[PDB]
């Protein structure tokens, strides 16, 4: 379980999955990733295919986490965690929490990680509010999308964007909630770890595959003469 | 067209596709690859999915080549080329050639590249025979699979295996047929190009993705402390 | 038609379908069931697969009923009935009714059973209200889910839960509406039939299949020595 | 691009697609249609199938337009336009417009035609309101569905229905917005073109295919004796 | 049943299906066709999709006939008939016959029409041979494909091709076997019917749909000015 | 592993799977079955669906065995065993064995159970021959299909059919090969176990589900009055 790793002092490393293919899931698992975030928000993916991917993740012994926007269905498929994007108010979080629990004291019939991602400045302002919900386990930083929402390209990582992120960690960590970082560089990892952060999402598969392939091919032509 | 590139003095670069997902096809096209070899031999892939991939390749402006073992169906799907594995005798090639042509003087109803891959030592012995069929455009070297067929791991690339490969090029090039190389290193490319070789397949997507991801993740943990 | 059976004094027997496979549908039809309730609420099922199941039910001559939560789409697929879960207020029912009718006096373009299931105590309180909508044909008792919503395990069927159910029948039957029971035992059937009840749902396929198989296998090992 | 045609003085002809098959898309493209309106409102169609159709349209060089009711997902699939049905208020249009734009000044991440269809009399009354949104490119007349919403069969095309349609064009054309007509006869085309209309949707594939086939078969039996 | 129609003196009309979509099947059935020939030879179609189409044909009350090249699987799917293409020798027919029968005296486990199509001149020469197999019910003329196999375009329907066809009927009809014609014109129907022919396949859906659509659209532009 | 169970003195119980749905697989696993025989011979099942089922079996911790008639593909999908039907000669077995092994000394690239099923009297006669192949692990009795092949209904289990079966065990057990029985009654299990038999297939899911459901429903109506 993902909690189970975090309670042992373990660092866990994950990646976004933009390609709804079971072989890609098995490839990620073989690469050493502790979990994979199956992104259903920006992927045209059938419900049965999502179930296929969750089964594939389990058979490959990699933790299936699904980024949603039907919460019941995904959790009924066997997802061990739910990342909810663009969380602004606390109303959203408490509703998600009881969407993931049993009747009578929930809206689901018969240790899943309830995760909220902060990607709008509104979510940053209500962070003290948001990060105290009973049921919320993890809060994921989304500095890039947050930057883009402020009319500021993430390419120039301004101080204000970074300030909003560090303010998120401090608040989240103050209530004993888990923090998850999205480091752009591999040395931002060591910086977060020293602060106590254990959970890290390292980009998305489609993004890293394009970068490696196009560059490797470029060198292949370059070396060819 | 692939011939059309080869007739202009152009070098063309391709890759094996082990993941039957249209997004992977579009990723390969965006990486700069001139063609993609959709491998249907070692991929559990539905016939409608294969058609989906060929459409995806066309919309991404990358040349669809299918490695088979139903030749009609694939060619009816819009594949611009057929790579046939484990070709040993000439009987096979001539049959494939007329499987790709019109009635009356073919077995197909209403510039596709007819490609044969040499992966067994039997194919190496009948190479002078094989590489003269009217209709055969390209012969693909498969040194690794050939090595494995000789009870010799490809990890140790022996002289005999390399000798069988260079004998293939010389014979194939003598009859004005196209040669396609599978370089293990990027400097084997320059060596083939100096001999006149224009077509190159650079590994398989699944293989390169595993190698990049697992290593990048390893460095990510390494840098983390 | 399902109404057509009910207007003839016929008893009709159905079952919940938790396995979105056309063969399972055909198996249910061959077992003698008058209808099958394709459960789309707790089944990861593609929209095209649901259409496949409805076609399969029709070709097997078994009445297709779909339990929803897109009402138009299901009815456009050929479903002869709609079971709506967790109905609490009357506002819901009247909206469903006109979701199943023609323009101008509906929200659907060009004898379908409109069915509401009571599973929350709120639905029990508004039962006199709910069971008088023009357009509502059937009301399905859901004692188990109702029990679970009251913090009471259905395993102990308390008097209060049973009281809420019998109060539902009396009210529903008073307005000439059809009642559908979910008997836990096969002798609860005779009791409902004596009251005039004609419609019965006998569990779910997945539930009965697990119970039969696991027990039969257990006896198989037991007999083996 | 569709705008690009309209800015050149070109007339463009499209058709509704009720059959979610890539071959049907390719058939439409080969018939000479400039665009095809993939109708997802009254078609049981998987999300991955919709992506398949958009790829098929692109490879067949026909413009993919999707009629919706997930706007992000369709636009992420590569749709060049969105037709939104039953637009009544302006609130709807402005929301759709910013659903199709970038953050910060939209709700979509990283020349698409924003199209609204008028099918209710409410949409006709708010037409001066609706047809001035910054971001709205085209307004599609839907006289038949509008007729059916007024308790009047479209079979008798009354003056009032036709009046509501001509009032739509005049208002829409006054704000420099594109008008799209649904002519029942082929001579209603010349009438709209003289008014400046360039965009025309000629029925739906399923409708025209049934009409041609059933009639042709009827003549086939008739001629047979 | 198809035999059942033929034994009553009924004429039956069918069409080739090149589009593996259940809606297309239902469209054909609604057009009045007695049967539909699901062409699996030149259609990329999954096995589960073929089963979907057979179910769709049954629910639409149109006879499912499948043109193959796995005979067991199709017959296990519920196909009421099998059309086998390019039959040359009698060995083929007798094998197909016992592929469609029960063990012990067949190769299939637990009134299907066994149909052979003549499309090569070899099949024409062995017609007296072929058309006497115990188990063979129908022989389908394929003049066009036969013409194309003789290096002669079907566009010019020569006397020799027509002679081979009329020789087929005479032989087939002499052994009390059913004849099926593929008339290019609707008056070739009356000619065959006078000879006793009852079964007629009128082109393919994809072919007729392209012809109607492209022409209708052409007139639409023509009328527009 | 299945061998691993058999080498420990463990009895293993399996069932035939006629319904290609992952939920059915998970239901079988939960019922306590040690393995499931995914029957691809009499099931319309896509190749990707078969891969889905194998993943589902692994995630449910039940051993995936596939009954075939593409051996490479299934084994590449992760099947832990292959049951080959209607084995008559030894030529078949030796070919299957080296279809499941590595190059050079096989036809497969980079503890799987190689299983042969005897269902024809020809297989019974060559049993001393068949059951000595190096590579063949298990031989499955198929008395019913064998009976049906002898023009004898399995409903009357004659002495000759039973004699052919007991002759199979004796021969198979003499060469230290694994025997797998298909008991019609649960007390035929104890009889085989006393002879040393450890592997048992208890019918098929579809068969047992029909029998339980139709009977249970019958009692439900019977009890109802
Ligand atoms: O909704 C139903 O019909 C019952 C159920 O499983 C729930 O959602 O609590
Ligand atoms: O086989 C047929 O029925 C006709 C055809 O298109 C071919 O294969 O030449
Ligand atoms: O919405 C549309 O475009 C037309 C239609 O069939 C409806 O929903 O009444
Ligand atoms: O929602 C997210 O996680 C990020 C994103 O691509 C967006 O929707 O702006
Ligand atoms: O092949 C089998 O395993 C049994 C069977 O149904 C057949 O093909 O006669
Ligand atoms: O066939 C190929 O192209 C190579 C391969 O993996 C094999 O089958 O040994």
């Amino acid at each position: 379980s993902l909690k189970h790793r975090l309670n042992n002092g373990d660092s866990v490393y994950g990646i976004f999955n933009s390609i709804p293919d079971p072989l890609m899931i098995e490839v990620i698992a073989a690469s050493g990733y502790d979990f994979v975030v199956i992104d259903t928000e920006h992927v045209a993916i059938n419900d049965e295919t999502l179930a296929h991917l969750i089964r594939a993740a389990e058979a490959a012994h990699i933790i299936p986490i699904v980024r949603v926007t039907d919460i019941i269905k995904v959790l009924d498929m066997g997802a061990r965690g739910i990342i909810v994007p663009h969380v602004k108010d606390r109303e959203t979080v408490e509703h998600i929490v009881k969407l993931s629990r049993y009747y009578p004291q929930g809206l689901r019939s018969l240790h899943i990680m309830v995760i909220a991602m902060i990607q709008d400045v509104e979510g940053v302002m209500a962070i003290d509010d948001i990060a105290q919900v009973e049921g919320l386990d993890m809060i994921v930083e989304g500095a890039a999308d947050l930057s883009q929402s402020l009319g500021i390209p993430w390419q120039t990582r301004d101080d204000q964007v970074t300030s909003h992120v560090q303010h998120i960690f401090e608040v989240v960590n103050a209530h004993g909630k888990h923090f998850c970082a999205l480091p752009r560089e591999d040395e931002d990892i060591a910086k977060w770890q020293a602060q106590g952060v254990q959970t890290f999402i390292l980009g998305d598969d489609r993004g890293k595959i394009y970068r490696h392939l196009s560059a490797s091919l470029a060198t292949s032509k370059q070396k060819g003469d």
